[PDB]
């Protein structure tokens, strides 16, 4: 077989870290290439880049295409941007960790859309790639709580710590190819497209207070945008179980306080700036 | 006590047969009140209508405003369309039957959001009235299955049989105000109202097989609505494991066949067929 073993595709903490212990435990660099998201801008920012790690490291960037006739190459992806075609490789090694519980929420805004759907839990899930979104079969799974005042960034940093380290756990058998996995359910499946997320978000009042709170926290993610209420951008809701009466929303010069169709309390507090 | 120890408002299989279990167990027809609602035309029709059966049973029809000053009186609703105010009434012996598994799907339609929604599930819950809506103190709760193939319709017709079960399962404790309550969580707690409800549905077809399959079967209703699919009305659909490639979709005489981005064979018959 060839001297590239696998290729790493993707970005963030999770592609860098994973490529780390890949480095560290398995791999050299001869035997690694790396498929950075387009936008990776070659420096680190509120987190690594993948591209950065690879050339400090002496690791190839290379495309898809340079990839495809690679015999028996293991194709990793974490948090990679293009959709691939299965019949193009060489190789049937393709792999994703899928920040979801699969069946559920495949497809794209994964930190808002199991929040957004009032979920208690989400998961983090590694399956094969198949031709479809998120569709192919599930190898391992970690489901972890979606705490009540948590936002689509705690999630999408819990899907990061989650995601790495399910590919630590599974590594090895993907490498000599002696892992299980399960077709998936069609029930239960769900998946949102770009387009199904408003990222302005305009919040629905007339909706319980654990629906307001997170239609709130679910468009908590700093580095891209904050709900606004009234021309304020909010930074934290937190919700309560205590009644304050039905339908209540009064604004202070720090917070909000909101109710909705069922009173409990929810504190909106607006960003500091 | 006054006569009248009990009202029934409300409407369609659930209210009647109540009423009828309560006339033939508990009380007589001269200590029963009923407030229809306001579209009650006193015909049977699709369901059984509570006009009908309180004039055809010599049972008075009343106003709220005729029973609110009324000490001590079981005010129950199955299926009443007017929201009250409980400090309007001298008695606290006020109940509901709401059609979910409180406290998930309070307000309306919810032989629609619980399937729109992707639910495997749903229920019937016994509570108290209190100012909200369908926010009150739990007494009892029957869940069962939203089978893969059932339509809103399907899901109606349970809900009133599992209501009418926990109506008879329960009353005994109600009339001698044995029973017990717990308060809602806040968690878990969801809510439509009418407005967030388009009855004429436009199927997003960039979603997965189990979602389409839920879009259409949601608003099969036939006695209101049937969806609409290249301007041909839908009566069932059908949901299987098989995979049949993504985003399959082919418009036959009877029928369509239709896949999602998950691949998974829907057929979506028309109401045209035989
Ligand atoms: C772009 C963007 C993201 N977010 C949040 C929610 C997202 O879930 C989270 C991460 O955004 P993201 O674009 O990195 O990723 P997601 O949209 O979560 O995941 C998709 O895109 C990745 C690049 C992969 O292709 C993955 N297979 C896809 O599911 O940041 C915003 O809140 N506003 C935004 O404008
Ligand atoms: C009116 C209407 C109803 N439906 C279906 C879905 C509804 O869940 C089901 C029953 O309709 P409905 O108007 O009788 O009842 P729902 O909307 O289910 O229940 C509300 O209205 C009742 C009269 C009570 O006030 C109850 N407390 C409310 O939750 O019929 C339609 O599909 N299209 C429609 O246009
Ligand atoms: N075939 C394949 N299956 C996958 O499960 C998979 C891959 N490739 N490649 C890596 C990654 C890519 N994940 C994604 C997910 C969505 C979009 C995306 O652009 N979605 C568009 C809809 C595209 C369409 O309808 O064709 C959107 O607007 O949401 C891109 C990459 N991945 C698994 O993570
Ligand atoms: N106080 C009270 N609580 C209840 O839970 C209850 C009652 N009354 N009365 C009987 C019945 C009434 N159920 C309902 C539920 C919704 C609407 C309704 O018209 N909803 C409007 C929004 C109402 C609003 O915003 O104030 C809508 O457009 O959906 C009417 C009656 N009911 C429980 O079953
Ligand atoms: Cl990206
Ligand atoms: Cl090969």
């Amino acid at each position: 077989g060839h001297m590239i073993k696998i290729c790493i595709a993707g970005k963030n903490n999770i592609a860098v870290n994973s490529l780390q212990f890949i480095l560290k435990n398995y791999f050299e660099a001869d035997q690694i290439v790396v498929i950075p998201n387009k936008n990776d801008k070659g420096i680190d920012s509120w987190q690594k880049s993948l591209l950065k790690f690879a050339l400090d490291n002496n690791i190839k960037i290379v495309t898809l295409d340079e990839i495809y006739n690679i015999e028996q190459i293991i194709f990793f992806s974490l948090e990679f941007d293009q959709i691939i075609k299965i019949e193009n490789f060489k190789s049937d090694r393709l792999f994703n960790i899928h920040f979801s519980a699969l069946p559920k929420y495949k497809g794209v805004f994964t930190s808002i859309t199991p929040i957004l759907n009032n979920e208690l839990e989400s998961g983090v899930t590694l399956h094969r790639i198949d031709n479809g979104i998120d569709t192919g079969n599930i190898i391992d799974q970690h489901c972890f709580p979606i705490d009540i005042n948590d936002t689509a960034r705690d999630l999408y940093f819990n899907y990061l710590k989650y995601g790495e380290s399910i590919f630590k756990k599974n590594i090895q058998t993907i490498i000599n190819n002696s892992y299980k996995d399960l077709k998936q359910t069609n029930i239960n499946s769900s998946y949102f497209s770009r387009k199904d997320i408003n990222l302005v978000h305009k919040i629905n009042f007339k909706k319980t207070s654990f629906e307001i709170h997170n239609q709130i926290r679910a468009f908590i993610f700093q580095e891209y945008q904050l709900p606004i209420i009234n021309n304020s951008k909010i930074i934290k809701s937190i919700l309560a179980n205590e009644f304050i009466g039905y339908n209540v929303f009064e604004e202070f010069e720090n917070y909000f306080i909101i109710s909705g169709i069922d009173g409990f309390k929810i504190i909106a507090q607006k960003l500091n700036k």
